[PDB]
């Protein structure tokens, strides 16, 4: 059993927006935008919903870039979290109770305070590849098992 989660990547020729947790999962690391899937909704509308509501953003057309899967030991829901990209964006990303973004260059992201998994799956990211992959998290530093690899439907 799984559920549904979003992860944003507001991606240009040479920045990526990235944001600031405040609190909850992953507070104080740099993350992409997103949350949990509601009923009602589809993938791509709750990733819409998500963006909006933590930057103010809105966005034209979102593209699918990768699926990552994460296990917690200890918990029995695995995360299924489906990885969504844009360069189109609507408006200026303004700070919410739950993100502070904030651009950064290609050559300046801050793996070191970013979700350790991130070190791995960015490059095929930024080399515009499409990707399956896998985390095994014992709390949320260190990673157990992973596997990654490049797609062609995501």
């Amino acid at each position: 059993a799984s559920r549904l989660y979003t992860l944003v990547l507001v991606l240009q020729p040479q920045r990526v927006l990235l944001g600031m947790k405040k609190r909850g999962f992953g507070a104080g690391r740099w993350n992409g935008f997103g949350g949990k899937v509601q009923e009602g909704e589809t993938i791509e509308d709750g990733a819409r919903r998500e963006l909006q509501e933590e930057s103010g953003l809105t966005v034209d057309a979102l593209h699918k870039v990768g699926q990552i899967v994460f296990e917690f030991v200890g918990e029995p829901e695995l995360m299924d979290v489906h990885v969504f990209c844009t360069d189109s964006i609507q408006g200026t990303p303004v700070e919410s109770d739950e993100m502070r973004p904030c651009w950064f260059q290609l050559d300046q992201i801050p793996f070191k305070d970013m979700w350790p998994d991130d070190s791995y799956w960015f490059p095929l990211l930024l080399q515009k590849k499409k990707f399956h992959g896998y985390f095994k998290f014992q709390g949320q530093d260190t990673i157990l098992d992973y596997t990654l690899r490049e797609v062609d439907t995501v």
